[PDB]
């Protein structure tokens, strides 16, 4: 599983994540891959090098690739799927694309097929966002970092209450309880599926991350987009059931996105 440090080829700055900088590069001299360079007591190092086997066993198209670990160096690297049109948030937010509602149905298909994929290999997220997920050269969608929220040591994104936390994509027993289950990847993916529709808005505009909170629980959900259909509405707000046992799965949700593209 481990990769080669020297087998590796720094290119191009791709910016910074939750663990430092982010750069592009090619393996082997061939294959192109994104190498994630781990900032100095940013990761729980040791329970990350031994999860890293369950992460790699987890193959789907529509999941960005972990393509292997160099462990025997600090910083550490992380080699994975390249995505050359980057982040899905900063390519929806470009005015530019001019995207049609088939395409952006098309991106949720695209997290949705990824997120059945995690469902049926008992695998949570535990931070699924547009800001988590990927573009490639074909202009197809990627569920990215999945679980390394497990791995991260700052205090301000472990905190319900930090400044970091994911609380707009969090429901109420999570906020409340820190109640994680498939049900509160299920309440991010209606969020997601609203930032989608929304193009790049952020959930809850108008209000502060504190207000959120406080709204959440008085059962205030997000409104309807501007670009979204009344029937694939009904699919982001049926995320956001109160009761977390009313909430679908991942599966039902994949058959519902296809049954409206059937009747777009
Ligand atoms: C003008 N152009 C210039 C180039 C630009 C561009 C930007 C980019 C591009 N590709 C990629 C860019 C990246 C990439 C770059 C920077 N930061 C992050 N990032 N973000 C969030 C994150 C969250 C977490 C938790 C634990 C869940 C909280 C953990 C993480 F480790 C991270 C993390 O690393 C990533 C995603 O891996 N990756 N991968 C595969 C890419 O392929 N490709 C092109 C697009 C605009």
């Amino acid at each position: 599983w481990e990769i080669d440090p020297k087998d590796l080829t720094f290119l191009k700055e791709l910016g910074t994540g939750q663990f430092g900088v982010v750069k592009y590069g090619k393996w082997r001299g061939q294959y192109d891959v994104a190498i994630k360079m781990i900032k100095e007591g940013s990761m729980s190092e040791d329970e990350f090098i031994e999860e890293a086997k369950v992460m790699m066993n987890l193959s789907h198209e529509k999941l960005v690739q972990l393509y292997g670990v160099c462990t025997k160096q600090r910083p550490i690297f992380i080699i994975t799927e390249y995505m050359a049109n980057g982040c899905l948030l900063n390519y929806l937010r470009e005015m530019r694309h001019r995207f049609q509602t088939q395409q952006l149905l098309e991106m949720c298909k695209d997290v949705c097929e990824a997120m059945e994929y995690l469902e049926s290999k008992q695998f949570l997220h535990r931070d699924l966002a547009a800001r988590n997920c990927l573009v490639n050269d074909q202009g197809v969608v990627k569920v990215s970092d999945f679980g390394l929220s497990r791995y991260v040591l700052d205090d301000e994104y472990t905190s319900s209450v930090g400044s970091k936390f994911p609380v707009r994509w969090s429901p109420p027993e999570v906020l409340m309880y820190s109640k994680f289950s498939s049900k509160s990847d299920i309440w991010a993916f209606g969020v997601l599926m609203w930032e989608i529709y929304s193009l790049g808005k952020m959930p809850y505009e108008r209000f502060t991350n504190s207000e959120t909170a406080e709204h959440i629980a008085q059962g205030l959900r997000l409104y309807r987009p501007h670009l979204a259909s009344e029937k694939v509405y009904t699919i982001m707000y049926s995320c956001w059931h109160e009761k977390a046992d009313e909430r679908p799965t991942f599966k039902i949700l994949l058959s519902n996105i296809l049954d409206v593209m059937d009747e777009e």
